[PDB]
């Protein structure tokens, strides 16, 4: 499986950000608006992208812009289905139970930061942005959104920004 | 069966209240939070968790504390799907009915008291903290709680600290 998770995260365009040869994370555009992570220093691997002048959101720490339609033909595909079971992302699978998402130690780690979440249709479900050390796992520190429209973000204390 | 019920039970970890080197209950970490019965006298079988400071809790006689989100990593789950049935316990299987625990006579006794009770998922429906003679069979005093998140004690008149 996780196989095919990759494939189509190589079908999804994404772009990591790049300072002195250095990914400090990641960023990608989802429902036509491009997203990065504000913790993050450096640029994104895109010069169309990195030419958009981005807004700040300090609440989430979080930076957004606007992508042009005939760019927003392609983007990343939300949805508000999110029930319990296991999701895929970069780094395998992820396991989400209590609305939480959990993955196994030594897995995800500082600079990780934008890896989306998919389910099994390969829609985005939420975007990881931090974690941390849990035992035999790892707590994710991420974002999602209710069907009403509504930005949560859900920070377990003290999380550390991966 | 029940080689097979508490061979789970032995997976999970779970640590006895020792004095003088004689075990008068048990104590565990359930929802990331340590449970202990009050009545019991002794230390946990664990520094780590003996190292904390317990609150303590009259209407229950029970004592409780917080567990440091390393010792969280692995800790067990309670669940409210507390049907009529039968479940599982160290000293075998147990009847649940009419919001009682029962078991065959001579099953239980003083210092036996920590021991939880687990649906076949492996969740904490309830804490057996005592008991009492039912004739053919014993009455067990326990701890529950409800879908909404009322903990609620079930203890016979005059039952016995088990």
């Amino acid at each position: 499986k996780r196989q095919r998770m990759v494939m189509k995260l190589e079908s999804d365009k994404t772009f990591p950000i790049m300072l002195e040869g250095k990914i400090n994370g990641y960023a990608c555009v989802v429902g036509g608006k491009l997203f990065r992570p504000m913790h993050v220093e450096g640029k994104i691997d895109n010069d169309v992208l990195a030419a958009l002048k981005t807004k700040k959101a300090s609440k989430y720490d979080l930076e957004y812009a606007d992508v042009p339609q005939n760019m927003r033909a392609d983007t990343f595909k939300y949805t508000h289905e999110k029930p319990q079971g296991y999701y895929s992302w970069h780094h395998g699978a992820v396991q989400y139970e209590n609305g939480r998402f959990t993955v196994p130690k030594g897995v995800g780690a500082k600079g990780d930061s934008g890896r989306p979440i998919l389910d099994n249709q390969g829609r985005v479900v939420a975007i990881v942005l931090g974690g941390v050390n849990e035992g035999s796992r790892t707590a994710l520190s991420v974002v999602m959104w209710n069907e009403k429209g509504v930005t949560v973000k859900y920070t377990p204390e003290n999380c550390e920004q991966w």
